[PDB]
């Protein structure tokens, strides 16, 4: 059965609820992005309307084979009403199509549901600006202050010079990046731009990257894989067995991998700084851990719920634990102390 933290009080409404059947009295799913957690339960059979972005449309049509009928994309920043409610949906800063979802309830209650996001300065100047928010359902994976992350620009700066500086002093090395889901596409486009290369990868990826409107993508993928010198391979082959085993089908053509696996935080973010990172090496296989977030950090989420001054905040992350909800509860107490609302 359907928690409470993915209800909309006084609409037929849910949010990423697709795998607890059918939902007493829900008129219309949404779904704020295509990332499995979220999406768990769609399917070709699925009967009810679906709300989401044009790019989330895209991935439910052509790969999951939800039928055409039941999916209704809508334009962002734009005002929408869905069964006699006004709506409106927000750019996340997550992946391809990630939105958050502003509620105008008929009682005047208004609801923001941020989805997976990373807070941005920019928020402060979109449709968010002009009123009140007296409920936040609020994305708090990383809500502790431990923490901290670099820009995704400066994560980007030292992978492209890492890849430029490497196949200068050897133009026979192959780079490889690792993927699970959709989000951090820039790590491997970045890559290939300052390469002159396109990016090598499967059917079913190549299929994935074409649902998501990115400009002049024709130009920069591909699934001929002996013409392109940047690889796309699931992330679970991004390992020195995985690796090595790579390298024998590749014909003889590189003598040199140097590869890229993309996470969110890890405990090495606690000492080294970006520019000091260093790979783990066997012979002539290279691998760097970056750390690529498109979750807020601790001061960024601190930074947004003190500018948006929500009346109540519901966390959708890290609710499972007493120790999780009372840690996060301390800190939205503070933030309100700080700030004066
Ligand atoms: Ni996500």
């Amino acid at each position: 059965t359907c928690p409470f933290y993915k209800k909309i009080p006084g609409t037929g409404f849910t949010v990423d609820a697709f795998q607890y059947g059918v939902v007493e009295g829900c008129t219309a799913y949404f779904l704020t992005h295509f990332h499995s957690d979220h999406y768990a339960g769609l399917s070709k059979h699925f009967t009810f309307p679906v709300y989401c972005s044009e790019i989330t449309g895209n991935l439910l049509k052509n790969k999951l084979h939800v039928q055409e009928q039941y999916i209704h994309p809508l334009p962002l920043d734009t005002e929408c009403i869905v069964n006699g409610v006004k709506v409106v949906l927000l750019d996340a800063n997550h992946c391809p199509g990630a939105v958050m979802i502003l509620f105008y309830l008929p009682n005047g209650t208004v609801i923001l549901h941020t989805g997976d996001f990373r807070a941005d300065p920019s928020m402060e100047r979109s449709l968010l600006a002009d009123q009140k928010v007296h409920m936040l359902y609020l994305d708090t994976t990383y809500c502790s202050p431990e923490y901290t992350f670099p820009s995704q620009q400066e994560v980007i700066r030292f992978a492209i010079n890492t890849a430029f500086e490497a196949v200068t002093l050897n133009p026979h090395a192959l780079v490889v990046c690792g993927t699970y889901s959709i989000g951090k596409e820039k790590v491997f486009l970045a890559i290939a731009d300052v390469l002159g290369s396109k990016v090598g990868m499967s059917q079913e990826k190549y299929k994935t990257l074409q649902c998501l409107n990115i400009p002049e993508i024709n130009s920069l993928i591909t699934t001929d894989m002996c013409s392109s010198l940047v690889h796309l391979l699931p992330m679970m082959q991004i390992n020195f067995k995985g690796l090595q085993s790579h390298l024998k089908k590749c014909g003889g053509k590189y003598n040199q991998i140097l590869a890229f696996r993309p996470t969110g935080w890890t405990h090495s973010n606690k000492f080294t700084r970006i520019a000091d990172v260093i790979p783990q090496t066997k012979g002539n296989i290279s691998i760097y851990g970056i750390p690529y977030s498109e979750h807020s950090s601790y001061l960024e989420m601190k930074r947004f719920v003190q500018w948006l001054k929500p009346q109540k905040i519901i966390p959708t992350v890290n609710v499972g634990t007493w120790k999780s909800r009372s840690t996060m509860e301390k800190y939205f107490r503070e933030w309100k102390l700080e700030a004066g609302y």
